[PDB]
């Protein structure tokens, strides 16, 4: 039940080339021991430590965001530390983050959106667990897990990352 929407000005891309422009563009938060902040931590809609949603916006240019959606807890200081875990649905990219505290994250000038991701994680796995590793992954500017994980649902249409948006729509819709 993977699902993907786009501006249609990203037919003709492939995800590879689109996640790459986006990382381009939105840098690294250096969320990073020694390095933390209210300027790079993020936030969540529906808590402070866990929500529904997670979302971040750059820190390079202060308008390229992403959301993720679903059901997500960070550990902070309980063990395993700084872990992300739970249930991980959608991500949404794109620019001009709003909303998150008494209406949800939404981004103003999307791009795409990927929905069904079906991706779940246990506290216990800590930091190889798979939403832990594309999200941190995707506040570094590292699209690497993310790729990894479309990989595996794309294998069942015989797709990839290389696939152009317009290819994975007559494949999933
Ligand atoms: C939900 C997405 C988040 C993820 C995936 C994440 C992940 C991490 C990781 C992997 C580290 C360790 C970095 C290293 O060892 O170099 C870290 C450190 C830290 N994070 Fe997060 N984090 C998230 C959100 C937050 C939030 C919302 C807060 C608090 C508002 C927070 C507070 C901290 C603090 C205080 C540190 C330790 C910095 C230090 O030891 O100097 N993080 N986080």
């Amino acid at each position: 039940a993977f699902s993907v929407n786009y501006d249609s000005s990203f037919g003709g891309y492939s995800i590879h080339d689109y996640l790459g422009q986006w990382a381009s563009t939105f840098g690294d938060v250096n969320h990073t021991n020694g390095n933390v902040t209210d300027a790079n931590s993020g936030g969540f809609y529906g808590g402070s430590l866990s929500g529904s949603q997670y979302a971040i916006s750059s820190t390079a240019n202060q308008v390229t965001a992403f959301v993720a959606g679903g059901n997500l807890t960070y550990t902070l200081f309980n063990e395993p530390a700084h872990t992300l875990y739970g249930q991980l649905d959608s991500l949404s990219f794109g620019d001009g983050l709003s909303g998150g505290d008494t209406s949800p994250y939404s981004i103003q000038v999307p791009d795409v959106s990927f929905g069904g991701l079906n991706l779940s994680s246990l506290q216990a796995q800590g930091h190889d667990g798979v939403v832990h590793q594309v999200v941190y992954g995707l506040m570094s500017g590292d699209t690497g897990a993310l790729e990894t994980a479309l990989n595996g649902i794309l294998d069942d249409y015989g797709l990839s990352v290389n696939s152009t948006f317009d290819q994975v729509a007559a494949a999933t819709a």
